[PDB]
């Protein structure tokens, strides 16, 4: 049978599913380590690899990109798990290799592909303590071109009063996403700062793994796809909403959880964002 991971219900996605909104015709680029396109519980519509050593985007040697994609869009059916937007159009934009690392050049090429191929949403479950001028340029370009960009806040935890948000989540134009558990407690490794925007489930997140299996991971990498999917659910109900509009909904209708330095606006609530 199919299971619904707790995170999916936590952000209220099933309420949208009941209403008939499952992310149909919304194009979501998973900018990551590839996606195992052969996974029975995933439907990958296209893609591109910008990893010179890994020409095939439809395979995932890491598992990270695959697990992220299943949080966004694992298919609604009789097996496995269920995505936030199970009818979303999933694109494999390989910019990380099988070790789960990549170069800013490769990342930028992926985002450039996303723009040229008219994606509605970009998931970047990645980041680092410094950015590059070229990365900010292309991330801002994607935003100004109409794309919702969800980026992982990072897993650097707290450090007194200092921001530990990584790039590209640190940039104003991106949605910076932190991790909570099933009780809405911030996860201890979740990066903090004024640049942190919202929270999503990021602890013990069951999702798809390459080879057609399922497993749980922790991180802001797992939180982030809940927000990417949520953006797809919203757009599938509100096809004329702008990326600015979707962001401001996801943010303003979030469930306040505490001090914004630690929680931003709180836990996303897609039912309330989509109203």
């Amino acid at each position: 049978a199919q299971s619904v991971p707790y995170g999916i219900s936590q952000i209220k996605a099933p309420a949208l599913h009941s209403q008939g909104y499952t992310g149909s015709n919304v194009k979501v680029a998973v900018i990551d380590s590839g996606i195992d396109s052969s996974h029975p519980d995933l439907n990958v519509r296209g893609g591109a690899s910008f990893v010179p050593s890994e020409t095939n985007p439809y395979q995932d040697g890491s598992s990270h990109g695959t697990h992220v994609a299943g949080t966004i869009a694992a298919l609604n059916n009789s097996i496995g798990v269920l995505g936030v937007a199970p009818s979303a159009s999933l694109y494999a934009v390989k910019v990380l290799d099988s070790t789960g690392s990549g170069q800013y050049s490769w990342i930028i090429n992926g985002i450039e592909w996303a723009i040229s191929n008219n994606m509605d949403v970009i998931n970047m479950s990645l980041g680092g303590p410094s950015g590059s001028t070229a990365l900010k340029t292309v991330v801002d370009k994607a935003v100004s071109s109409g794309i919702v960009v969800a980026a992982a806040a990072g897993n650097e935890g707290s450090s007194g009063s200092t921001s530990t948000v990584g790039y590209p989540a640190k940039y104003p134009s991106t949605i910076a996403v932190g991790a909570v558990n099933s009780s809405n407690q911030r996860a201890s490794f979740s990066s903090v700062g004024s640049e942190l925007d919202v929270m999503a489930p990021g602890v013990s997140i069951q999702s798809t793994l390459p080879g057609g299996t399922y497993g749980a991971y922790n991180g802001t990498s797992m939180a982030t796809p809940h927000v990417a999917g949520a953006a797809a659910l919203i757009l599938s109900k509100h096809p004329t909403w702008t990326n600015a509009q979707v962001r401001d909904r996801l943010e303003s209708t979030a469930t306040y959880l505490g001090n914004s330095f630690y929680y931003g606006k709180g836990l996303i609530n897609v039912q309330a964002a989509a109203q």
